[PDB]
């Protein structure tokens, strides 16, 4: 794992303040906060205002959450600025405090980058309750990147990329703090995440992965968004940030907790809205950026990916 210093951002600081937000408080001085990093296609709201923002007040957290424009769909490793500089304000403005960091698809890949190359935010963070994250990428963007019509973040989270390479050799498939990882061998995004082994996506060595099929068996279906907002996803997210060990406990969930609709404490409004969610996603990337390569890897990360093709060449230290 590296260490010593974090890297320097490459965005203002100013600007990296605009993309947080907390819900009715300010970031210099929010209480109990839970930051919440959004999917590919998406802005902190849209994809948790239906789901997470309001399951997460009921826990009793102040939901925040960053917007890295344009919709999670630029370099993956500016995306996590975001994150970096939203854990150093969180941390401080809760007066010093530990906080936990939930994400949905990417924004699990980014909370993996960040946690792996930017030392200082190891101690910062409580645990990390992923669902659906992608770290070793999805195979699904492999067309798309041959069409030239993907976006900066869909080359990177493509099975193979400098990206995901450099994060593998650097140590990033094996927890860094307590993580719980959700997912779903029936995924129509992410893939491979049908062995319930390392093999799959999500899965982080010495982590919590918690593949739906093996709790409620291969007929149960939920989908790329479903492992997010679905009623047995609350329950081990629930479990995993209530646990005294830092990962959803397995005595938490079973079963009877199988049920693939949006958690039960959700309006009927906010049930529908959970159940669109990919909806928006989709319309941000047909619409969004588009190029025939895959963004140059920062300095830091260089090193653990000689060799792989970027926009500018292959890969040197
Ligand atoms: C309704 C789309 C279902 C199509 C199934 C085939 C898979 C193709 C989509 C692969 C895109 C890879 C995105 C990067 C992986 C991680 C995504 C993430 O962080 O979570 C966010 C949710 O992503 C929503 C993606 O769904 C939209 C994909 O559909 C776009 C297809 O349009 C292609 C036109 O060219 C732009
Ligand atoms: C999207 O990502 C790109 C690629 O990292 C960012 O571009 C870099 O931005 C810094 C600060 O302006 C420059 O010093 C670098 O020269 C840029 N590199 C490249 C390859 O463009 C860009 O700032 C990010 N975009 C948004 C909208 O946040």
């Amino acid at each position: 794992l590296p260490s010593g210093s974090d890297p320097a951002f490459s965005q203002p600081k100013s600007v990296l303040d605009a993309g947080l937000t907390c819900q009715g408080a300010s970031p210099s001085s929010v209480s109990k906060p839970i930051l919440l990093v959004p999917g590919t296609g998406t802005t902190g709201p849209q994809s948790f205002d239906s789901n997470w923002i309001p399951l997460s007040t009921q826990l009793g957290y102040t939901p925040c959450w960053i917007s890295p424009p344009p919709f999670m769909l630029n370099d993956t490793q500016v995306n996590t600025e975001y994150m970096v500089n939203a854990i150093t304000a969180l941390y401080a403005g809760s007066g010093n405090n530990k906080l936990p960091v939930l994400t949905w698809s990417q924004g699990g890949l980014v909370a993996q980058w960040g946690l792996t190359f930017f030392p200082s935010i190891r101690s910062k963070v409580d645990r990390l309750m992923a669902f659906a994250p992608d770290y070793k990428g999805t195979v699904l963007a492999g067309p798309l990147d041959a069409l030239a019509v993907s976006a900066p973040s869909v080359w990177q989270q493509t099975t193979g990329s400098a990206l995901t390479t450099a994060l593998r050799n650097a140590g990033g498939l094996t927890q860094i703090v307590p993580t719980t990882n959700l997912y779903s061998a029936t995924d129509e995004i992410v893939q491979p995440q049908v062995s319930n082994s390392p093999l799959d996506s999500s899965y982080l060595f010495n982590g919590k992965n918690v593949q739906a099929q093996a709790v409620c068996g291969p007929l149960f279906v939920i989908d790329h968004a479903g492992s997010l907002t679905s009623q047995f996803s609350y329950v081990v997210g629930r479990s995993a940030l209530r646990s005294t060990t830092g990962q959803a406990r397995s005595a938490d969930y079973g079963i009877t907790d199988c049920n693939p609709l949006p958690a039960n404490d959700l309006t009927p409004e906010q049930k529908v809205a959970a159940a669109a969610l990919l909806a928006p996603a989709a319309a941000a990337i047909v619409a969004g950026p588009k190029q025939n390569c895959e963004p140059d890897l920062m300095p830091y990360a260089r090193p653990f990916a000689v060799g792989k093709r970027t926009c500018s060449g292959i890969v040197t230290p």
